[PDB]
């Protein structure tokens, strides 16, 4: 599909069982998901943005269907605002920036 | 151009007279540079992103060139980690995200 900006580029997703809705973020380099308990073992990390860093939960490996779109990779957890899906699975989806 | 998302979006762009390098960033809103000298008048706002708010400066009407590309429109001044172009400039330079 071709999505415009007029508004956020929000997509359903779904990981760990459940239906979340994600922006996609070509300025995100990782993927990063608001709080929930999924099972697995993962990694604590930092990630830093506009007005400074959250600590989240780093799980690799994780599947994730995003707009029907199968993708597999790096998910970090925790106290986001919104759901990121990232340039590390957006390039699985085969997404590109046109203009 | 197409751009893909194996490497961050990165592109030069002229504000102010200047050159800098920023991200095109399908994640945010508005557009937010780091700390600069633009002339004229300017409206303190603040910003929220994923590690909490900050203050900035709002500049409107301002002529941008985005890798070749023009726009003229509003630009937040402040201590932001990464210059990234957001959707009120991404939309006039004619951006689309595919897949
Ligand atoms: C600042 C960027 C280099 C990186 N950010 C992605 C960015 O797209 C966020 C993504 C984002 C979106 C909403 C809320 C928080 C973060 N947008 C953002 O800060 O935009 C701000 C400017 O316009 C406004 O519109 C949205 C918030 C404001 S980030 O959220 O901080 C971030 C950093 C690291 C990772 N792995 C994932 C995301």
């Amino acid at each position: 599909p071709q999505i415009t900006l007029w508004k956020r580029p929000l997509v359903t997703i779904r990981i760990c069982g459940q239906l979340k809705e994600a922006l996609l973020d070509t300025g995100a380099d990782d993927t990063v998901i608001e709080e929930m308990n999924c099972p697995g073992k993962w990694k604590p990390k930092m990630i830093g943005g506009i007005g400074g860093f959250i600590k989240v939960r780093q799980y690799d490996q994780i599947i994730i269907e995003i707009a029907g779109h199968k993708a597999i990779g790096t998910v970090l957890v925790g106290p986001t605002p919104v759901n990121i899906i990232g340039r590390n699975l957006l390039t699985q989806i085969g997404a590109t920036l046109n203009f």
